[PDB]
């Protein structure tokens, strides 16, 4: 057994390493430390300092370099005792303050430790290099242990929510959130991977349900400045089983995919994966019939400067891809016109259009628009008309417009991004198909997408994420309290997110996205009016929102991750979606057995219609729903700092994720209780020995337990008898600790 076995990899790379001896004397120490922040020059950079002395109300320590300082008692960030470092639970500690939390954290990373619990909460550092635990042969160690039974890792929680699932006969749930980088998508492989084992069918299905995400990853995934295989999209797994707890299917629900990023990357970043892979990946001949060239040769591919991913070969993807497609199901056939769609998207990027003439647009070349026409199977004629010569309705009158070359630009922009996304949904929807079952027992579901977004610019999108997470927090927040008093109940023992959230989807008062609605059904609404009207209803009105000094084009929102500013450039636009009805005329004719689809069916063509916002108002709640139904499991993903690097967790960085996710808020939350609360045995098999009395192991524990404490003096209001664990308040058992044998 791993698990007993000191030599195995179980113990090398999940586990602090253990010596020989157990024994308390050897922790034992006078020292006693203080977490000090050597500079409010810095808030989350911190040394340790030793007090050298106290009065009554203040300690007093050395710093690094020497000097002297003094601190408020209860100001004081003390360090907790030796022994701690390295718990499997921030829930062990004693003092829990931000520094300590950090600090076990950080002991733990600095031997590749990289999970670790908070209370509820797994928490994942990525380690930015690949350590082997994911083996079979460490999937199998797994199988069936409790929490408390084997160090903390994915595979752990995803066994607790199998064994929850059959046992309660109740479906479940697996969070996983966290920043772009943070290696949530890691950990959700991890998470099917390991359920695919412990339960699936020793097959086709599970073959066809792990190669389904490498479909999604090629046409979803994109390489930006924060990950080099970043999810462009959120995404909701479910995973079927069948009453007797084998895999019996499963279900794919995607969210908010970035069809800005086809038209349009930063320098350095790729577009998605797939357009890379088919022009380093199809044959010689496909090109011919496609018209490919190099990614030199595209717009949609030639701006950023990045063509390539360092060790990454599209080609050899190209080849995984086409497995999985063919894997799961798609045909042959199916398969070519995936590829015309993605070769069109090119050459529509390509197409250039001029003025002069007048002030309308022209198509002097048509290469690039004969080459879209072509592969999409649609009449180039019509394309072109469609592009700049879209009829529009003047009321009664249904009259054709020349576009400028901007305005047409623009079009074409739009039909390229509705065309990418259509696709995507169509892709998800082919593989549902082929997984899903209608006749589903339960489920397990996981979900990765990002953690609340605060970037540089924060845009429409971003007030949608944001949105998700004041819901999941809340989801959260009430799950914590829940599980908290269950516990306290079981043992014998004693917000706000509605605001941000009504401010954001709220009805009468309108909120935000409410406002927008509105504004999106006149044609002639700007920016500026829509700012205006938010505004207006808003500003000095509304607490969680601030009308900014000085911008004209934002505004901002107290999220419970901290105040978000939002610009409003294009979310009328964003809003509605447009796409020339012209163009959809154009494409729904189109000989092209896939991109028919696209089109005619009103599933894949339409929103309803109904708002972008209101759809993804609806989604937001249909998900809740969802969720609501389940017993919940929340991973944290964590990003070590911002350069992609191994050995190198900063503490600034990692600290504003805590702050952001909620896990030292809840650490906050249950330092004010009894955050430490121990197995009767457990104490005494430790501190027997502190008392003139006392058995390691007794068989009357809680006597025993009684008894140290007794022996101790301690303060009785400092902790709790419950029915199988003694209940501790914050630095109790610190102290204890430091009491001499
Ligand atoms: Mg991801």
């Amino acid at each position: 057994n791993p698990i007993h076995d000191r030599t195995s990899d179980y113990h090398k790379y999940l586990k602090v390493k253990q010596g020989d001896s157990d024994l308390f004397k050897l922790t034992v120490s006078d020292k006693r430390y203080i977490w000090y922040n050597p500079d409010p020059k810095e808030r989350d950079s911190y040394e340790c300092g030793e007090i050298v002395s106290e009065t009554s109300d203040s300690f007093t320590f050395k710093t690094v370099d020497g000097q002297d300082r003094q601190v408020k008692k209860d100001d004081a960030n003390q360090r907790n005792p030796i022994k701690f470092d390295g718990v499997e639970d921030m829930s062990e500690l004693s003092y829990l303050n931000e520094p300590a939390v950090f600090h076990n954290l950080r002991v733990r990373y600095n031997q590749d430790l990289i999970y670790t619990y908070s209370g509820l909460f797994l928490v994942a550092v990525n380690p930015f290099k690949r350590i082997p635990i994911y083996t079979q042969e460490m999937v199998d160690i797994f199988k069936g242990r409790r929490r408390n039974e084997v160090a903390p890792h994915i595979f752990a929680i995803s066994d607790v929510a199998y064994r929850s699932m059959l046992d309660d006969r109740q479906n479940q749930s697996l969070l996983i959130t966290g920043e772009s980088g943070a290696g949530k998508t890691e950990n959700t492989k991890k998470v099917i991977q390991y359920l695919a084992s412990v339960a699936g069918r020793n097959g086709v299905l599970e073959q066809q349900i792990l190669q389904a995400n490498p479909i999604l990853e090629a046409f979803g995934n994109a390489k930006t400045t924060r990950n080099n295989n970043s999810s462009r999209f959120g995404k909701f797994i479910e995973i079927q089983f069948n009453n007797a707890g084998f895999i019996s299917g499963a279900s794919i629900q995607s969210y908010l995919l970035e069809k800005s990023r086809v038209v349009f990357q930063s320098e350095t970043e790729r577009n998605y994966h797939i357009f890379y892979q088919l022009l380093a990946g199809a044959t010689a001949e496909e090109k011919k019939a496609l018209h490919l060239a190099g990614p030199e040769s595209f717009n949609y591919l030639n701006q950023s400067g990045c063509v390539d991913i360092k060790g990454v070969s599209d080609s050899e993807e190209f080849k995984i891809t086409r497995q999985a497609m063919d894997i799961v199901g798609f045909s042959q056939e199916e398969q070519m016109s995936i590829f015309k769609i993605i070769a069109g998207i090119l050459h529509l990027g390509n197409i250039k259009f001029e003025k002069g003439a007048g002030e309308g647009a022209v198509l002097k070349d048509k290469t690039a628009l004969n080459a879209a026409s072509t592969v999409f199977g649609v009449n180039p004629s019509v394309l072109e008309k469609a592009l700049m010569e879209p009829r529009i309705l003047a009321g009664r009158d249904l009259v054709a417009q020349h576009l400028n070359v901007e305005k047409s630009s623009s079009s074409r922009d739009a039909l390229v991004k509705a065309l990418y996304g259509r696709l995507f949904l169509w892709l998800v929807k082919k593989i549902n198909n082929v997984l899903c079952q209608e006749r589903k027992a339960y489920f397990i579901g996981v979900l990765d997408i990002s953690g609340f977004e605060i970037f540089k610019v924060n845009s429409f999108e971003q007030l949608c994420i944001n949105y998700t997470n004041e819901k999941l927090q809340q989801f959260f927040n009430h799950h914590m309290f829940k599980l908290e008093q269950e516990e306290y109940l079981k043992e014998k023992i004693n917000l706000d997110s509605q605001a941000t959230i009504d401010l954001i989807d709220g009805r009468q008062p309108p909120g935000i996205l409410a406002l927008l609605d509105e504004q999106s059904v006149f044609p002639n609404a700007t920016d500026n009016t829509l700012i205006t009207k938010l505004h207006s209803h808003f500003s000095k009105k509304n607490a969680k929102y601030e009308e900014p000094r000085f911008s004209k084009t934002e505004f901002g929102v107290t999220h419970y991750a901290g105040q978000v500013m939002y610009e409003i450039q294009d979310w009328l636009e964003k809003n509605k979606d447009p796409l020339q009805q012209d163009l959809e005329l154009c494409f729904k004719d189109s000989s092209d057995n896939v991109v028919t689809k696209l089109f005619n069916d009103p599933n894949i063509a339409s929103r309803a219609f109904i708002t972008v916002a209101a759809q993804y108002k609806e989604q937001l709640a249909s998900l809740m729903a969802t969720l609501e139904t389940t017993n919940p499991h929340f991973v944290r993903c964590i990003i070590p700092n911002n350069k992609q690097l191994p050995a190198k967790l900063e503490d600034k960085v990692v600290l504003d994720q805590l702050r952001c996710n909620g896990v030292l808020e809840g650490i906050r939350i249950t330092r004010k209780g009894f955050p430490n609360r121990i197995i009767y045995a457990d104490f005494v098999k430790r501190y027997y020995l502190l008392a003139p009395n006392v058995p390691r192991d007794a068989e009357d524990s809680q006597k025993a337990t009684d008894a140290v404490l007794k022996h101790l003096n301690i303060d009785p209001e400092q902790y709790r008898f419950g029915i199988t664990k003694i209940f501790f308040r914050a630095g109790q058992l610190a102290r204890i600790e430091e009491a001499r044998e």
